[PDB]
């Protein structure tokens, strides 16, 4: 059978995201040619990962698509800064491709994007961000991101609302005061707007010296119809 | 400081509605709306200081603070003012333009359609003007607190404080326990699409005029 996004309790959408979380890869082997391969590498993954979150399939292939285009360096982004969070100082990018700030300097211009990831990092770290937590986040960007630059959008908050909904139950189970809930909700969503900044600079970046297109992107969404099950 | 104390003062620190200098060109529309900018950021300083906390940081986290927000600050601003005027942007009372005046402006387009956007967003969860308050205290704290180089607990105790005040004003109105969740994410989302605008109008900007660090250093020392 298949379940609905809005009917879901937030122990369903909670095993849903866990069930659809993408593996942990491995660097294949100049630095941003192994940080652009593990990219490359990841997005197909991702585009599984999206196809699975309550709601994204809803959509129409081309606001997939513009979700995805908005969202998907912001969502490369915090799959990192999750990782990193028990490496103070590093980024572990994948389990033998783990950097610090020094290497960062080998690329001009990089240093100052490691520093924000790194920053944030920290923060999840200190706020003990959680596995489950971290997936709700990650669903939340990729609904959010785009939803502005675009009834239907309707819908999309709705299954927003949905994730606050799982985010607030876990911290409830976690002991948290209804209090202590929004304000732990508020912290969560106020990096989410750090994470949208380190996206844009790093696209800035990127353009600056090959980055998925709109065009990849729908192709890619489109050929996931024909993976084997 | 109670909730409603902290309603009362961001209501009381608000800046005035200023006027554009008194049909439109490129330069003369690019120069409305950078002299509006430039004499809106006087008053965004005053404004700065009696945010509650604010003045407790130092001069150089201030500085950094105002350094990353001011053009968010600008933006939401202009968004909320521009609520009631569908399809058009409020610059000041005497300035209201629309998507194809926004055309005259290479660039200006995208950056106005987005800006509309978030108008039509806050219009369509009716924000009211004590949240829009303490979203805009939020962005001030917030928008620099991560990119410090190196107290920070301080902004973070200042940005729960407003949290709850965000909470009480929904509880005040007769949210149930689960809306007031939903609301709060709804409004803190939308910060995300502010930071968006910000950065995306800084590159417009940087492609032809922003108030350089010294500038808000001189001016909120002064
Ligand atoms: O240049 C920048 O300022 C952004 C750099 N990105 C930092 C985040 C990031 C990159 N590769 C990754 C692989 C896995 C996780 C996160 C990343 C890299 C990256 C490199 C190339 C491409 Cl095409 C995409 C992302
Ligand atoms: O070109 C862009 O993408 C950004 C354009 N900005 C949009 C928000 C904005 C501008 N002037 C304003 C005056 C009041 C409120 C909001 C604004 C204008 C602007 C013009 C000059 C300067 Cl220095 C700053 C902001």
């Amino acid at each position: 059978g298949s379940h609905m996004a809005l009917s879901l309790t937030a122990d369903q959408m909670v095993s849903a995201l866990l069930d659809a979380e993408p593996p942990i890869l491995y660097s294949e082997y100049s630095m941003m040619g192994l940080l652009t391969n593990l990219a490359d590498r990841e997005l197909v993954h991702m585009i599984n990962w999206a196809k699975r979150v309550p709601g994204f399939v809803d959509l129409t292939l081309h606001d997939q698509v513009h979700l995805l285009e908005s969202a998907w360096l912001e969502i490369l982004m915090i799959g990192l800064v999750w990782r990193s969070m028990e490496h103070p100082g590093k980024l572990l990018f994948a389990p033998n491709l783990l950097l610090d700030r020094n290497q960062g300097k080998s690329v001009e211009g990089m240093v100052e994007i490691f520093d924000m990831l790194l920053a944030t990092s920290s923060r999840f770290r200190m706020m003990n961000l959680q596995g489950e937590e971290f997936v709700c986040l990650k669903s939340i960007i990729l609904l959010n991101s785009g939803v502005y630059t675009f009834e239907e959008k309707d819908h999309i908050h709705r299954v927003l609302d949905k994730i606050t909904d799982t985010l607030i139950h876990l911290m409830a189970k976690a002991g948290l005061t209804l209090q202590q809930q929004h304000q732990r909700l508020a912290q969560l969503l106020l990096i989410l707007s750090h994470i949208r900044h380190m996206s844009n600079k790093g696209m800035e970046h990127l353009y600056s010296m090959v980055v998925p297109s709109y065009d990849l992107l729908l192709e890619m969404l489109d050929a996931h119809r024909l993976h084997a099950p």
